[PDB]
């Protein structure tokens, strides 16, 4: 009889949720009880989450809600916040990794007799985490490639990608994609191939989900993991094609994909750098020609070259806020099994690693 | 505008589809065209195809159909059918790996101008499969692991687990075996541990799936791949665990799982050994202790030992067809992004390389 109490999000912007209404359905089905916080920044609405027999409350009202409540949020809380937390709570909480005030963050807990389950922490015995963002944020950065790729095809240099907002479901995404795209090939374009490194993973499935959607062929779109980059690069299959998009998760140090000298070259055909990735202050960064963080208000910047057409990279590091409904949806799904587990989260290994690991950082103050 | 037949298979006792009334339904909304034909002997009923929008023609019309139409189906063809084989074919056909009569599969092939695309090679292009029956061999083996083991805690040693047949559904299954698990439990034994090696895989994740759904705790399914195994065989693990599931894909020689002096042990716990990879044949073989291939009218082996409690293996190769429908919603589903790439299989790489492979054994005849 776990009983669940889903916080509303205060940081501003955020749009997802950690619960979505499909798994509290099912979270019923296996006998959860479960609260749901009213808040209007949520991408879905109250209502649907009321048909699907969650026990409405309002925004805030877990601050004050009895402590056998089990807190569930998706982005840390308010740093006004200075109160002790009693319950148990999952949540990104972002302190795990020396962040300034994670000090404070766990402090809070240690006062209150409370527990931080780190949903960035949730793995499976061999180390990869149970639910992450990385689907989302590749179909997000894919679609934000074609787009760019079109614009280029349809606009002056001198124009850059306007400023781009979230979409309510992913249909209204494909079809603005797929209107852009369509403008292109107006103009006697060759269709793009797009080059995907670390297509195997996650945010590379994600990509190669969106290509299909939009009508990219194929044969077009060229799916590289490990084996193809074995030998290292640089690679010349990179200037060469349309669109790259830079999936992977980088561990090793790592020879680097392309760099200035080889993409001044008036032959090259890469117009469009998308780097979900993002790791853009790593010394072994697999693509450094540019540094630029891009963000939604400005979603491309230039790489200034020497020689051939106009080349942008695009580096947002929440992709996945594009999309908030299906993000939601794929990550609380991802989430589930392990949240199916919270009756034995005294024993289940994936709940315990996750309290052992804030034992650890407990013992840090 | 993909034409899609999907045909009634002829193979005793298959009840599986490759085409499930929901990918039916699927593929209808991308614009396919869809015949399926009736059939007495599959799992779905006709009426399900039918509502979710499919044509329904009699068993057998694939024989005539217009070529235009891409015959679907999912076992062999009648080792008695001698006509030549005119359309498009998707299906496991097995002449690939020099099974008996592999030329005269090719011959009806050859004289008919028709195309093999084989169900077995269908990769992408790292080549792992894009379409298999893993997980609910996985699932349907722990069902049967857990009933044996329980089989021996209510009944005696000179008896051996009844025959099992085919059920409607999932739900079916696990109600049988949750109820032979309660009755062992009654009689005092410790809730078994299960140790799955290939855990990560799909009939890994199948027999975990199992395992939650009969309330066996999350703490007593060690999940073991590939880093757990690589200081080499034997593992004292095994002997200690009541149930050890075999899910691994073996490639490659590896120092065994265990064998016979290391099972001979008083204090040996293990009740049950099933071996989903079956690999029974291969000299790589990681549990050597048994030599029989076991089926549904019979079920477990007896392995004999010299010491400790009765040991049996449950050695069945065609595990998914206990659960024919969940084995074709799970198959259908993996399978269905390939098939949306149909209307591009002239240059489709999962298609093209299909079409280049049977090209390549039709050399050979
Ligand atoms: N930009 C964003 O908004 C955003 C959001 C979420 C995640 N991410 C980031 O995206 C990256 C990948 O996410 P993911 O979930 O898809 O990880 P993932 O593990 O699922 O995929 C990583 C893939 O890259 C492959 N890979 C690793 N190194 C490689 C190399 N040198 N050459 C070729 N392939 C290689 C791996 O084998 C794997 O298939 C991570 O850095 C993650 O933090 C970014
Ligand atoms: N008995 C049946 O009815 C039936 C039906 C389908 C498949 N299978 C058999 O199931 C086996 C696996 O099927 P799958 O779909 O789960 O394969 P899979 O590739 O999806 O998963 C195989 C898993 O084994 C792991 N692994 C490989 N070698 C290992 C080792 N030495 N130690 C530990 N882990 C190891 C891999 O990392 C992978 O996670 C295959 O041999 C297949 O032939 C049997
Ligand atoms: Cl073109």
């Amino acid at each position: 009889a776990v009983t669940l109490h889903l916080r509303a999000e205060t940081k501003p912007l955020e749009a997802r949720a950690a619960l979505t209404p499909t798994t509290v359905k099912k979270l019923i089905a296996k006998g959860f009880k479960i609260y749901v916080e009213d808040s209007p920044q949520s991408t879905f609405n109250i209502n649907e989450y009321r048909q699907a027999g969650a026990i409405i409350v309002p925004a805030g009202s877990w601050k004050t809600a009895p402590r056998d409540r089990i807190i569930i949020g998706l982005k840390e809380m308010p740093e006004t916040d200075t109160f002790p937390l009693v319950h148990e709570h999952i949540q990104f909480a972002h302190c795990y990794k020396d962040q300034a005030g994670w000090q404070n963050v766990l402090m809070r807990f240690i006062k209150g007799h409370g527990t931080l389950y780190d949903l960035e922490f949730l793995e499976n015995d061999q180390g990869r985490r149970v639910a992450a963002f990385g689907f989302y944020a590749g179909f997000a950065g894919a679609a934000l490639g074609v787009r760019d790729w079109a614009f280029k095809q349809t606009h002056s240099d001198d124009e850059d990608l306007p400023a781009v907002s979230p979409y309510p479901n992913e249909k209204a995404l494909v079809k603005d994609v797929t209107k852009d795209y369509k403008e292109a090939l107006a103009t006697g374009a060759r269709k793009p191939t797009v080059l995907i490194i670390g297509a195997l993973g996650r945010s590379g499935s994600g990509a190669i989900d969106l290509l299909h959607k939009v009508g990219i062929p194929d044969a077009n779109i060229l799916k590289w993991d490990i084996k193809e980059t074995s030998r290292g690069g640089p690679f010349d299959e990179i200037p060469q094609a349309d669109i790259f998009i830079n999936c992977i998760y980088l561990s090793k140090p790592i020879a680097p994909f392309t760099n200035m000298e080889k993409l001044n070259n008036p032959n090259r055909r890469l117009r469009t750098v998308v780097d979900v990735s993002a790791d853009t202050t790593n010394p072994h960064n697999p693509i450094p020609i540019y540094t630029v963080a891009t963000v939604f208000n400005k979603p491309t910047v230039l790489v200034p070259t020497t020689a051939g057409p106009k080349l942008s990279v695009i580096s947002i590091d929440h992709l996945p806020s594009l999309l908030p409904r299906e993000a939601s949806e794929f990550f609380s799904h991802d989430l589930l099994p392990s949240l199916e587990l919270l009756p034995q989260r005294k024993t289940a290994p994936v709940w315990v690693r996750a309290k052992k690991l804030f034992d650890r950082h407990c013992a840090r103050v």
